[PDB]
């Protein structure tokens, strides 16, 4: 349903969110060292 999927739906950005996060620093770093 369109109700009491707001946590799950939630945790799946959050859950995108730490590994896009923590890629851009090392990425960025791998550039940077290059």
């Amino acid at each position: 349903k369109k109700k009491g999927i707001c946590f799950f739906c939630s945790y799946i950005i959050i859950s995108f969110l730490i590994v896009v996060n923590m890629y851009i620093a090392i990425i960025l770093e791998n550039f940077k060292k290059k």
